[PDB]
């Protein structure tokens, strides 16, 4: 079952009322709840603009108290591609990187609904693209990753499809992903109501996100469709045992693994989607937070 | 399914034939498996004599190369209560001695045929009553945690259950821990031949282990019977996918937490039992590692 602190967490309304509210009042309201989270202090962190194909990407660099050189971590957010910004995702993202002693880089990706898909997609491959061409200016010689939570684990797999044959990232970390269009599992199924994300939700992103039905069947939508797996980066895939989410990020995990790319798969039991964003209410956020550092410092520094 | 790698592994042979040979024969057999993986080099490394209640207890004790004051870890060492030794689990404990910046005291407790149930009980809790109250040998001004995997995990689990009311344990990490007796849950029934740790040796090692069937309903190789789990330390549960003991591990991660203990259940998808001890060829294990050392991190220092 679910940590007893989570369910009394959702039975005294922790929740983010997405598709009963206006899109302003939900990024509001998620702000609200990621901001509660302590900010730990790191090094310099100074914002940035990317120079992208279609748009001017905004990027929050956080560099660690550690002294360089260092690997570089692209981190793009989650919210379904349309709530969460780098201002909400500060606190998540200085705790990577005083865990990983590597640079962050919190990009800005354009949202829906203003911004359609595949407009998320083009400006983290943009973004991943020139943050690896000017790793001069991060003191980066130890290379580039790639991480994201919920729709941003799905950028980041996207991203890292996109990659293959022009850029060598040293690594993927997908938490929680969403990889592609699922009417069938058990987990979206049986967990589909009252754990956090619910099935209204993940409909209710697509309709402002996706264009028109075929964009399901669209790999930068969809990474589990794409045809050829094999010589992506290294993975780490993290899930929760009580979200709809789950079963498709593991099958994300053993395509991968069937395509002989290594894939390191950890469930975190009894707790929900999300659970990152929250990692003071939630300490296995903590735990993963920990895991997701210690990874990068070996594939980073031996 | 299985990691590829780990398959391609066990369809080569991979075994240690526990059923079948005499028991200096599989210690034999598990020693030789075991010292192929390489030994981290740490700060000083000695052998010490822990004056237990019924026997002279040896112990190896690893300090880390970083400075203290430290946090100690108490290591108890898997075999099915019948092999491994300090000797076997020496590349192990420096791993994590490495990953945690912290003592570790792996613990040569006495083992079955020669030993019978409670013995390994007895000098794990010796060991580590002893260790709490001899910090200054250890510069471990930050405490005690305790740790271990297989028969080990579920020693571990024990002494933290003898232990309340007595020591103030920081921290217990039970590393696909045998919980209890189990002839029903799922992973017993569907992992029982095949994936390394098979039913045979399960039931093999438990007629070494026990006196006579009363002692499978007995605490002290059963914890998830005990009355109560309440006030115990909090707790890092590591579960494997593909591993006859998976469901009791999660059970006791569960009924832990509905007693109000914190714990971060985690299960490494795609993997057998013991992929700690081969990390050198399963690369989970690494990841693994690296989790405990950075739980004991925040638990010990901050």
């Amino acid at each position: 079952p679910l940590d007893p602190r989570i369910k009394e967490l959702l039975e005294s309304g922790f929740i983010v009322p997405i598709g009963k509210a206006s899109v302003d009042e939900v990024r509001k309201i998620f702000r609200q709840l990621a901001s509660a989270a302590p900010k730990v202090e790191v090094g310099k962190v100074e914002d940035i603009k990317i120079p992208g194909s279609e748009a001017n990407i905004n990027a929050r660099v956080y560099l660690p108290k550690a002294n360089g050189p260092y690997g570089v971590l692209i981190y793009l957010h989650g919210g379904g591609f349309v709530i969460g910004d780098v201002e909400s995702y500060d606190p998540l993202c200085r705790a990577i990187t005083n865990a990983c002693n590597c640079v962050v880089v919190s990009v800005d990706y354009r949202l829906a609904p203003e911004y359609k898909f595949p407009s998320a997609v083009i400006d983290s491959f943009d973004a991943t693209n020139w943050v690896y061409n000017n790793l001069d200016k991060f003191d980066g010689k130890m290379g580039v990753a790639i991480a994201g939570d919920s729709a941003g684990g799905n950028l980041a797999a996207v991203v890292a499809l996109l990659s293959k044959g022009k850029l060598n990232l040293k690594y993927q970390i997908l938490i929680y992903p969403a990889v592609g269009f699922d009417s069938v599992s058990r987990s979206m199924i049986e967990y589909s109501d009252g754990f956090f994300l619910t099935r209204e939700h993940i409909e209710w992103f697509g309709s402002q996100y996706l264009r028109s039905p075929a964009d399901l069947l669209d790999f930068r939508f969809s990474p589990i469709l794409a045809q050829d797996l094999s010589g992506l980066p290294p993975a780490l895939i993290i899930t929760a045992e009580y979200d709809p989410l789950r079963d498709q990020g593991e099958a994300y995990a053993n395509r991968l693994l069937q395509a002989g790319v290594p894939v390191t798969s950890v469930r975190f039991n009894n707790v929900i989607h999300g659970f990152l964003s929250f990692f003071p209410l939630i300490e296995q956020g903590r735990d993963a937070i920990s895991l997701i550092g210690s990874v990068l410092r070996r594939t980073f520094y031996d």
